[PDB]
């Protein structure tokens, strides 16, 4: 089946310049048999490039091209099964845009290509060639931003309580600066917060979950939580099915010597947004006593900003699952700074979690995130605060 | 009880300039026995200003501050309850932004008031770090600008079990209609609603689907020439048949239409609702050549997310996202990250249900260049509506 594929690339800057002539010239020679079409383009500094073909025969000439010494970050933009060749025609053509003024490169293109009936704007294809052409350079990923250029640099549990908290720090690897600590539902057991409920009657879950926060508090107010801010998760089913537990989490954190404003309440995407009726009060309530609230697992799910306008939270964590390979997935690039752009707006926090590596961090940090959660810096630590790696220069 | 108001605005360019310490003096009097506290920022094009004070109090002097003939673009950025006055023993004060070096001004505001965990204070810093971003350009004022009139001709066509209006998007930069939308109508002219209602609640999908013969006749009699065809269809009318897709092919073609000029549009709530289904349906479009939109884009709650699991050809701005987005940061902030997103990504962005000239005006600061609504083009029974375009 008729496939098209579109990725960007940048060269080593440090490396001698790259022959275009015999990158071009075994590509259109390799290509003709196979039936792989498109078009290359160059700015000096970056490739793009279209690819038209079959599912197998682009899946096999994109791995030959992701192991290429020739280019790095190559980033993947676009992937579709198509009704037509846009670049008939017999070999990879390159066109190096320093030639070109203003709008001479997308003229050409429409010489060796066509969009159909209705006008070339219309098609994806030409729209990603036309944003290349205005502005490539805009998830350029910066050279001191490039991983290769940054390396990486006790607690007991209790069985008797109930339950127990592991913490896990947000930082921002910029200041060296812990941001906050994530409280962590554990099991008397040390299991994870699904074997913790699963434990505990169905009927009374949404109570365990919000009077289980009076020993994270507790946990919080044992350690040195010096003016560092404490997230617990709630579902919004804990916090509504009580007759006041604005107030009930007032009492316990007030008793454990913490501040309303020192505590954030993490509620997630995709539960706040099927419930708005009920959740408007209690998120009134919250912001009066002064206790701050994110919306969690910001992308997983059903999950958009125009949330925004009902209500806007003190923070948005963006979920693990638009931060995982965000080095090589356009898309996921695009929606995460957009994030990061709307809360910049509104005032609202981001929090990129689930960070792993040195990969992930670099490109979330070229979009604007700051505040980071991740095995790459801190994992949970149960009862305790747990060590931070920091990346370093070289 | 406790609430915080933050907007920003502008000064008239052309106009003498306000004597602000005057303002201040008046504003820091009235507004310390009402209960009402807060900052102004001055940057010499744009105002920011703080209000803290009861939910009434705020609605009564922010109408009054609205209406003021001193400055302009009124835009809310923050409206919401609090748990404490920040700028406690302060009525009104101005810090201009010119007098200070980096961090000056915020510095300032920290000795003063009662930090960057507060969302308040990140908005303050974010007008102080680039208050010009959704300052509305000179030649994008709305009083810049005309509409200008156009004749309609829509027929009433029998032996149909239904109809369709046709409403055009346009692109008003290049006065260039992109595509007409397929709105179905009733034997009798009325509405969706009525259309659907007189069908059996079993036998809606069937007939949603085949009611589209019907649009793309139309289209292929219009003549459509260059342009593309949005119709409309629920996700449950493309599981109907098994090749509903290939019918729709036939149907098109028959009509002298082509598959690459066809747009299906589904709403957001529905794709959602059925991830599984939809994806072999999506499949078979891209195969054939049709293309899809994501219509009420933002109403569904919604975002940029589903951008993961497939990416449409275009998406359509919710009409409430376009509702009053001239006074409404939030809704600027929003329409703006869709509109970046889906540049990014070559998506196709239109902002449909635009009525005004301030609506469209600002869609435009934005970056929104195809348009869709009343302002422009009303829907047009069996035919090619007029088109007004703004004229500078
Ligand atoms: N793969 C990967 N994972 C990372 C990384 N960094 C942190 N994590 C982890 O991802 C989860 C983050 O919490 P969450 O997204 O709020 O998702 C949490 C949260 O929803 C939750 N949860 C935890 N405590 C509570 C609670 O007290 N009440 C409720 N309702 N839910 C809770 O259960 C979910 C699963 O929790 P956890 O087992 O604690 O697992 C944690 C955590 O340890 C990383 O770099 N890579
Ligand atoms: N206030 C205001 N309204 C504006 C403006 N511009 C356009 N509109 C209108 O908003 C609707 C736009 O279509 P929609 O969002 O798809 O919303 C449509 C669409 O969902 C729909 N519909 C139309 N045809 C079909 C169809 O064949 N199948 C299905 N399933 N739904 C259809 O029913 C809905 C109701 O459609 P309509 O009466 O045609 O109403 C149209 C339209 O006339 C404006 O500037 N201001
Ligand atoms: C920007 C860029 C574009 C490339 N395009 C193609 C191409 O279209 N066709 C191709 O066969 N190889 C292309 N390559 C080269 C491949 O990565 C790889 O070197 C080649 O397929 C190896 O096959 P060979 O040794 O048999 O010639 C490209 C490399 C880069 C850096
Ligand atoms: C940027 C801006 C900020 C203003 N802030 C206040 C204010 O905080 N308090 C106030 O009473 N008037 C403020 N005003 C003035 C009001 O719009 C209005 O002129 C005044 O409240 C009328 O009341 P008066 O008749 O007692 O003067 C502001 C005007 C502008 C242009
Ligand atoms: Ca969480
Ligand atoms: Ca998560
Ligand atoms: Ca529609
Ligand atoms: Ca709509």
């Amino acid at each position: 089946m008729l496939t098209t594929l579109i990725y960007r690339s940048q060269v080593h800057p440090d490396r001698p310049p790259v022959d275009l002539d015999a990158l071009v010239h075994r590509a259109s020679s390799k290509n003709l048999p196979l039936g792989i079409t498109g078009i290359l383009l160059f700015n000096g500094l970056q490739f793009f490039q279209v690819l038209e073909g079959t599912e197998e025969a682009l899946e096999s000439l994109f791995s030959e091209i992701q192991s290429d010494p020739r280019h790095r970050d190559v980033v993947e933009l676009m992937r579709d099964y198509s009704a037509y060749r846009r670049f008939h025609g017999t070999g990879m053509r390159i066109l190096d845009l320093r030639l070109f003024e203003t709008d001479g490169a997308l003229e050409e293109i429409l010489r060796f290509s066509t969009f159909g009936v209705t006008e070339p704007v219309n098609d994806r294809m030409f729209r990603l060639l036309s944003a290349f052409i205005a502005d490539g350079g805009r998830y350029c990923l910066p050279e001191p931003l490039q991983p290769s250029r940054w390396m990486m640099m006790a607690p007991q549990h209790l069985p008797g309580q109930p339950c127990q908290f592991a913490l896990q720090a947000i930082v921002e690897p910029a200041k060296k600066r812990v941001s906050s600590f994530e409280a962590l539902i554990r099991s008397p057991t040390g299991g994870s917060p699904v074997e913790m409920f699963a434990a505990i009657a169905a009927e009374d879950r949404y109570r365990f979950d919000l009077e289980s926060k009076a020993y994270a508090f507790a946990l919080a107010g044992q350690l040195p939580l010096g003016k560092h801010q404490l997230a617990i998760n709630l579902l919004p089913g804990s916090l509504y099915h009580h007759p006041d537990a604005v107030g009930w989490l007032m009492d316990s954190l007030l008793a454990a010597g913490l501040r309303p404003d020192q505590v954030l309440i993490e509620v997630t995407e995709t539960e706040v947004i099927t419930c708005f009726d009920q959740f408007r009060k209690v998120l009134k309530a919250l912001r009066v006593a002064g206790m701050k609230l994110a919306i969690d697992d910001f992308g997983a799910g059903y999950s958009g900003l125009s949330l925004l306008t009902r209500f806007q939270p003190d923070k948005i964590k963006v979920d693990a699952e638009l931060v995982r390979d965000i080095h090589i997935s356009g898309t996921k690039q695009a929606i995460v700074a957009s994030v990061v752009r709307c809360c910049e707006d509104l005032g609202i926090t981001v929090v990129a979690e689930g960070v792993e590596t040195l990969e992930e961090w670099c490109w979330l940090q070229s979009v604007g995130i700051r505040l980071f959660q991740g095995f790459l810096f801190s994992r949970p630590c149960l009862n305790g605060i747990g060590e931070i790696c920091w990346p370093v220069a070289r």
